[PDB]
RNA sequence: GGAUUGAAACGCCAUGCUCAGGCUGGCGAGUGGGCGCCACUCUCCA
């Protein structure tokens, strides 16, 4: 119809939540903002906006953890 | 061609498992036992 469907994976992901920013903790899934912020990525002018309807989450949920200088 | 609470961000420098000590003293394989009794190379052709 319109809009348009993209699929996305990988292997480590980081959504730091805004309260945790110095010892940086990952929202449960994907906030809006980052799903923008990705698709300017491929393709962007000033000339015309995006807008984000949905999202779907087809994996469990995972944690682990990592230390750095 | 503005902006993913984002764009930049070493766990790093280096440290002997070391000095030394006997498996040793010594003990019989040894006493003695029948290979024995008896058996045809023998019957022919100048």
């Amino acid at each position: 119809t319109y809009g348009i469907r993209l699929r996305v994976w990988g292997d480590y992901a980081c959504f730091t939540r805004p309260e945790m920013k110095v010892e940086r903790v990952s929202y449960d899934v994907m906030p809006p903002s980052a799903a923008r912020g990705i698709l300017e990525a491929i393709h962007w002018k000033p000339a015309i906006r995006w807008i984000v309807d949905r999202i779907h989450v087809l994996r469990p949920i995972v944690f682990d953890n990592v230390r750095r200088n």
